[PDB]
């Protein structure tokens, strides 16, 4: 097991997540997100939204971990479009992206709400690498662009959502509580990419969007740590 560090300056969580300002520290959030105190709404579940939390300043770590606790929900089965969770070059604002910018340099993990395709293959984790030359086919749920992929029903749950993603020599890992339980660390394999490579310096983002079907999107906690091999 590598030792885990944790980079405060690259987290997030209640109790007192928003400052009075209405900035939660380290981070920058945009578009129609809504910090509070006990977590931030990404997007809420009205028509068209997109939000997102980007920290400030670049990381740059040879392998990390990143803990992100989670919430989608829904008045249906049926929600959308879902969350996005984000290492990459630049901090990306705005896009159809989960509401964040097409074109990315870094790695994207999605959380996809929504059965676009109509495979009926929905709700689905994915992981998608990128360097700034892809654009991400909604319509289809990104299916063709997948490095991997699993499918995981993240909304509605009665405890909150648990995604670990590792980078660890150049493999990226996806780990799922999938709320069923209070346990904390009850973690199940969602996929993992090998010999991956991505940019040296980056921004840990999160992002979430609503079209014609909505949900609110809620993240209780990011943490960062960085991974040191023993
Ligand atoms: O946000 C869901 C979906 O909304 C829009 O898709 C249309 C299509 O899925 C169907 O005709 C219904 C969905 O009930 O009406 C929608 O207008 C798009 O905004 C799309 O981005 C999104 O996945
Ligand atoms: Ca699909
Ligand atoms: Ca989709």
């Amino acid at each position: 097991l590598p030792h885990r560090r944790f980079e405060y300056k690259y987290s997030f969580k209640g109790p007192h997540l928003v400052q009075s300002d209405g900035t939660v520290p380290f981070w920058a959030h945009a578009g129609n997100a809504i910090p509070s105190s006990d977590q931030i709404r990404v997007a809420p579940s009205l028509k068209s939204q997109r939000g997102s939390v980007w920290t400030k300043t670049k990381a740059a770590f040879e392998n990390w971990e990143v803990e992100v606790t989670f919430r989608v929900t829904g008045r249906g089965r049926i929600g959308a479009d879902g969350l996005a969770i984000w290492y990459a070059e630049n901090q990306g604002l705005e896009g159809p992206v989960f509401g964040s910018a097409d074109l990315w340099n870094g790695v994207g993990i999605f959380f996809d709400s929504f059965d676009n395709d109509g495979k009926k293959n929905n709700p689905a984790i994915v992981i998608i690498g990128n360097n700034g030359q892809i654009h991400y086919d909604h319509q289809n749920d990104g299916a063709s662009q997948a490095l991997a992929s699993c499918q995981r029903d993240f909304r509605n749950k009665p405890y909150p959502v648990r995604a670990k993603i590792t980078y660890y020599q150049n493999t990226l890992t996806v780990m799922i509580n999938n709320g069923f339980t209070p346990d904390k660390n009850d973690y199940e394999f969602c996929a993992k990419v090998e010999n991956m490579i991505i940019p040296a310096q980056g921004h840990f983002g999160i992002s979430a969007a609503t079209g014609g079907l909505a949900d609110d999107h809620d993240v209780l906690s990011f943490l960062t740590f960085q991974l040191t091999e023993p």
